[PDB]
């Protein structure tokens, strides 16, 4: 299977620049370049990616999403003086022309389709490619906001025509709307683009009545446009979480693209002059890891814009930190969006709800100098994953996972069984010495972030497991349990969340359980994805453990969903969970270990739109919670 990640880039796309003096646009400078690469040179994260080499575009490339006549006349600004480049900049929005511009424009547009080819041959699992100028703006005639040509809509454009791809997804997270994309694709259902970006009520730049959220497409395209307008300056980490926990992750695993390709513009971030938004660099961290597990990872994030050019470092790392399967931040302080924010995030699920499943129910009422903190380090563990299977059971083990007993950690089960069990079972007793061996690793340790151990004894287990992380001390704890019956688990100090998937209807009184009751069927695995997107994630995210534990219990219908939670949950926490399986099962554990090491997800593909019963259900326990658990709100709170 395909391992690492590509990084395209080339100190010549920073050799054109304004060659006159336009505050529009003062701002596109070459240090956007040079100041990304060096920080990822400073992070260390460019000496472990595979380079690859940058190209020109070819003519007919070009030509995919572009007319003859704008680039003939492209073609001509080699030539031209300074008096001349001013002119002809003159006729366009925003945009700038250098004797070198169209030169390293076929240089953004190739390395855009070097990093396409290297993904979709196998090459490398994802990439990112450092690009000037950017793209996104760009339209079939014309120059347009410091772009020329469209780097990202060729790349759809030329993964359609070179790898026959009917279903391609482009996440467009720039501060502006990417309005020459969603022209380009406005009629195609092949390609679905979503964009959010400060609209103001369309006073903020391009001021197109069309970045609307009413835009959905037009023809065989409805419902493969998403707009979400920001109405206001200063969203935060939880704006865009909510954005992508009940607007864009619940489209995007429907639709299940083939490739997904992201328009990156870091000026969504912290300090940046044009965004003067308020997310921090980490959240980039989160908005590459929660689109990974689409499309077997196959993942190509192409530069736009960034103009702080601190800021604008940071998020490049983080984004390269996440392409590389390091652990994420802990991202705290999540709440709510804001009232701006869930305003325009329910008028996209209001008129996608014709379109989309997961917003199906909302349409029958029967159903309805700026400064922060600088990053944490991100360092990969030396054994990512340890594993414990039962007794003489080895196993093919990908390469950064090891089997697990320390005469220290032999005295703390005997210390715990003399007090708490009595138990003499000898096999138990070795699960407890596991359970505290990989949690000791886990959490003392930089170089192992995670495992998975089978387990007879669930409630014993889950005890001592559970015990041993809340003294350690990790503060919180989430606690994901699939299955039925009480565990031994506390969960009213504030310290323990509760995620539960059971079979029978149980009531639950207080606001740190969640627990789900999906009727059995074919439609089991949409509704779990739902309620993974738009009820776990949220809460979890909000809640910020400290350490993950998984329980699954020996009572197949899990397997089809085990391993995009198991590598969605790994947002939080820092990576660090540890899954119990009750029982022997060489699948879970072999997908378990899978997910929790980092490898690709395989993809889900069409699944049967969920019960209404299970709607009806999660937002059951949506109107329970959201009011304690601000960010799984997705509409307007009720002004009293
Ligand atoms: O980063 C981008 C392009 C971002 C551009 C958009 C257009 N404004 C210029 C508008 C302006 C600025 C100052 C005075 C008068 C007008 C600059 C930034 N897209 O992702
Ligand atoms: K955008
Ligand atoms: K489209
Ligand atoms: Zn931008």
């Amino acid at each position: 299977a395909a391992s690492g990640s590509a990084l395209i880039f080339d100190e010549e796309m920073s050799r054109y620049k304004l060659l006159w003096t336009d505050p529009e646009c003062e701002i596109e400078v070459p240090e956007r370049l040079t100041v990304s690469y060096e920080a990822l040179r400073t992070h260390g994260l460019a000496q472990r990616c595979k380079a690859v080499p940058v190209r020109q575009a070819t003519e007919q490339e070009i030509l995919l999403a572009h007319s003859e006549e704008y680039l003939e006349a492209v073609k001509q600004t080699p030539g031209m003086n300074v008096e001349e480049l001013m002119a002809f900049s003159k006729k366009y929005n925003a945009v700038y022309f250098h004797q070198n511009i169209y030169h390293c424009a076929k240089l953004a547009a190739g390395a855009t389709l070097q990093l396409v080819d290297s993904v979709m041959k196998r090459e490398v699992r994802n990439g990112m490619a450092l690009v000037r100028p950017p793209g996104h703006h760009s339209q079939r005639s014309a120059a347009n906001g410091f772009c020329v040509f469209n780097n990202v809509a060729f790349a759809a454009l030329y993964a359609k025509k070179n790898y026959n791809l009917n279903r391609i997804l482009i996440v467009d997270w720039d501060v502006h709307h990417g309005q020459g994309i969603q022209y380009c694709f406005e009629e195609d259902p092949s390609v679905l683009y979503f964009s959010w970006h400060r609209y103001e009520h369309q006073s903020f730049w391009p001021n197109l009545p069309e970045s609307d959220y009413s835009s959905v497409g037009k023809g065989k395209g409805s419902g493969f446009n998403i707009n979400l307008p920001w109405n206001k300056v200063g969203m935060t980490n939880s704006d865009y979480l909510a954005a992508f926990f009940h607007v864009l992750l619940p489209v995007a695993y429907e639709f299940d693209p083939e490739l997904v390709i992201v328009s990156a513009g870091f000026d969504s971030a912290i300090g940046d002059p044009e965004g003067e938004m308020c997310a921090l660099p980490e959240i980039f961290a989160h908005l590459t890891h929660l689109l990974m597990p689409l499309a077997a990872g196959k993942m190509c994030v192409v530069l736009e814009g960034g103009y702080n050019l601190t800021s604008l470092g940071q998020s490049v790392c983080q984004t390269v930190h996440s392409l590389l399967g390091d652990p994420t931040p802990r991202i705290s302080g999540l709440g709510t969006a804001c009232d701006s924010a869930l305003e325009s995030i329910q008028n996209v699920r209001n008129v996608q709800s014709s379109y989309w499943s997961s917003f199906k129910h909302l349409a029958q009422s029967e159903t309805n100098d700026i400064v922060w903190p600088e990053p944490l380090k991100r360092m990969p563990a030396s054994v990512r994953t340890v594993v414990v299977p039962p007794p003489g059971v080895e196993l093919t083990l990908p390469k950064n996972c090891q089997h697990s007993i320390s005469e220290s950690t032999a005295k703390e089960v005997q210390r715990i069984r003399d007090k708490h069990f009595d138990l003499t079972d000898q096999n138990i007793l070795r699960s407890l010495g596991n359970i505290i061996s990989v949690l000791d690793r886990m959490m003392r340790s930089d170089e192992v972030c995670n495992g998975c151990v089978v387990v007879s004894d669930l409630s014993v287990s889950v005890q001592c497991a559970l015990q041993h992380a809340l003294t350690e001390p990790a503060e919180r704890v989430l606690v994901v349990y699939v299955g039925d019956g009480e565990l031994p688990v506390k969960t009213n100090d504030g310290k323990v969340f509760l995620v539960q998937i059971c079979t029978k209807e149980t009531e639950d009184k207080c606001v740190n359980r969640l627990t789900l009751c999906l009727r059995e069927g074919e439609s089991l695995t949409a509704g779990f994805m739902q309620a993974l997107l738009g009820l776990i994630l949220p809460v979890a995210y909000e809640f910020n453990p400290a350490l993950v534990l998984g329980i699954v219990e020996e009572t197949t219908r899990l397997m089809r969903v085990w391993g995009h939670m198991t590598c969605l949950i790994q947002g939080l926490a820092r990576g660090r969970m540890l899954t119990l399986l009750q029982g022997y099962d060489k699948d879970l554990l072999e997908l378990t270990v899978s997910a929790l090491s980092g490898a690709s997800i395989s993809p889900l593909g069409p699944l049967r739109a969920p019960k209404p019963e299970d709607v009806e259900m999660m937002e059951k326990q949506r109107q329970r919670l959201q009011e304690r658990w601000g960010l799984l709100r997705c509409t307007v709170s009720e002004s009293w």
